[PDB]
């Protein structure tokens, strides 16, 4: 018995077709993804295959002005229109709190929403009871397929789930629900969840009874053969994990931003064992046309969003590299732009006096969520900025010891090479790293633009000197494991809204040209 699993993860409010780097589509003839083009590929498959399951492994929430305005109503509407069969809750579905998930998404979704490891205590229990489930048993033809859900254990450290939601260990929560399914003679079990390629491999290995693991969160690109675009595969598709009980368990992911539709065809025997599986993510490129009905529906919704693009903030003569393969691995000019906006807006505050000379900046590269293209004649709109900075935080001012900053720089590359968001973009700092050294002893040079000097210049960081640094409030409060900043700072003040800072800066410069200058080097 064959089943075709179609799957998406980390769409991140990319309802419209986007450029190759998933930023605002300018050249419509070369644009990819979007729910309308996804509809066309799903329909084509459903026409040709009788046993199809369309599944989302989370993080449809957050990413573009679609989310800023509709707060999740666009997720329910366009997922309902695509006829999704099931969706696992991601960390980003709690970005607007529990009420921001319950009221627009859970109560309007037609498909089941799953998570077996989220438990609800207090008065939330009665309200959210049944609005999401640990599993769902689905009829597929004349057979039945069980889907168990999971959600990142780290969600309270990345989102706003509140204090009436406990996030259990994935494996501990999943095993009893998989066992319950097997006692109900549900022999075909998909584990659909949002925890990352690493936890997915672990779930395939340790959770007996699981046949397939469909995942997300790590934005993993898996491919068998020649990749169709710039994404480099982190392994074959499907990735095969040999479980402890000898079974071969396929693990799949479909990159992110609606760019690819994950496609896995599975051949099962009558006892629900996997004989074989094969597939590849389908690159949703311009060859596949956008479904006219979905496009005209997206366009009707798009009328409300057109007042953000209507206002041009400024112009850029350069590509604003806000990608994850640059901003989490090396110096990217988008981190440089954000830090120069942070420092400049603060310095124009002639009302204060304590932070009126701050010239140092640190910025978590994972906080930079999108690049910005320059082929619109340089034109930068609020809509573009909204995708680079969707968390709506502030730019806080902090007083740190040199040893505290040195520890933050060690932390910045302690587990380098995993697309980890803790890699820092700097301003008024020149750091050199030697990755061929033990984690914690990789900073080989660190110079900062001094302040106890009349004519600044980058001078060696002193371990016991005090520095005034501007950074996102997220870092100021210990986010990304930057607990040393929260534990060791000497003063912490709130600043202006991150998007209003960068927006005001660009309008004042009128033409920006951030570049890679040697702020971060490797030895
Ligand atoms: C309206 O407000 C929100 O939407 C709102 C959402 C959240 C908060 C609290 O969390 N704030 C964070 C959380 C994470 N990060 C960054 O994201 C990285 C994780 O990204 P990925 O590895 O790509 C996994 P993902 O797909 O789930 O994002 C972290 O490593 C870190 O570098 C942040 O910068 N911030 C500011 C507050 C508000
Ligand atoms: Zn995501
Ligand atoms: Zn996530």
């Amino acid at each position: 018995w064959e089943l075709t699993i179609l799957h998406t993860n980390d769409v991140h409010s990319r309802l419209e077709q986007t450029s190759e780097d998933s930023s605002k589509c300018v050249d419509a003839s070369r644009c990819m993804g979007g729910v309308a083009r996804l509809f066309t590929k799903v329909q084509q498959i459903r026409r040709a295959e009788p046993n199809v399951l369309l599944l989302d492994a989370g993080d449809q929430y957050q990413g573009t002005i679609w989310f800023t305005v509709y707060k999740g109503a666009e997720v329910a509407h366009f997922m309902n229109a695509l006829r999704y069969d099931a969706m696992a809750l991601g960390n980003h579905e709690f970005d607007n709190g529990v009420e921001g998930l319950i009221e627009p998404l859970l109560k309007e979704a037609k498909f089941p929403i799953l998570s077996a490891n989220i438990k609800a205590k207090g008065p939330l229990a009665s309200q959210i009871s049944g609005l999401y489930l640990p599993y769902k048993v689905l009829p597929v033809g004349d057979e039945v397929v069980g889907i168990v859900g999971y959600t990142s254990k780290e969600t309270p450290f990345l989102s706003n789930p509140g204090t009436n939601l406990v996030f259990e260990d994935e494996i501990t929560a999943l095993q009893p629900e998989v066992d319950k399914l097997k006692t109900l003679n549900v022999n075909k079990i998909i584990a659909l969840g949002h925890s990352g390629f690493e936890m997915d491999k672990l779930i395939a290995q340790k959770v007996r009874g699981v046949d397939v693991v469909v995942g997300g969160h790590s934005n993993t690109f898996l491919y068998t053969g020649n990749p169709p675009s710039k994404e480099v595969p982190a392994g074959k598709y499907p990735f095969i994990v040999t479980s402890d009980d000898g079974r071969k368990v396929p693990v799949v992911q479909a990159y992110a931003f609606g760019k690819y539709l994950g496609y896995l065809k599975i051949e099962f025997d009558e006892r629900g064992n996997v004989i074989s599986s094969h597939g590849n993510p389908i690159l949703l490129d311009s060859s596949i046309p956008e479904d006219p009905s979905i496009k005209a529906d997206i366009n009707k919704w798009r009328i409300k969003l057109d007042d953000y693009s209507t206002q041009e903030l400024g112009k850029t003569i350069v590509y604003l590299d806000g990608s994850s393969q640059s901003c989490r691995f090396r110096e990217c000019n988008m981190g440089n732009l954000i830090c120069d906006a942070m420092i400049n807006n603060n310095l124009r505050h002639t009302d204060e006096m304590f932070w009126n000379h701050v010239s140092m900046c640190i910025l978590n590269g994972g906080g930079i969520r999108s690049p910005i293209d320059e082929r619109n004649d340089g034109t930068i709109t609020w809509e573009n900025l909204a995708a680079v900075l969707p968390f709506g935080g502030t730019f806080d001012l902090v007083q740190l010891k040199g040893s505290t900053l040195k520890k933050a720089f060690e932390h910045s590359v302690h587990r380098y090479g995993q697309s980890t968001g803790e890699f820092l973009q700097v301003g008024g700092i020149h750091v050199v790293y030697d990755l061929s050294r033990k984690p914690g002893d990789r900073v080989v040079k660190l110079d900062v633009l001094c302040t106890k000097c009349r004519v600044p210049s980058y001078d060696p960081l002193k371990m016991d000197e005090v520095y005034k640094v501007i950074l996102p409030n997220f870092l100021a409060n210990g986010g990304d494991g930057f607990q040393m900043i929260k534990d060791e700072l000497l003063r912490h003040d709130s600043g202006d809204q991150d998007i209003n800072v960068v927006s005001t800066y660009i309008s004042k410069m009128k033409v920006i040209y951030p570049a890679v200058e040697g702020r971060i080097k490797f030895s």
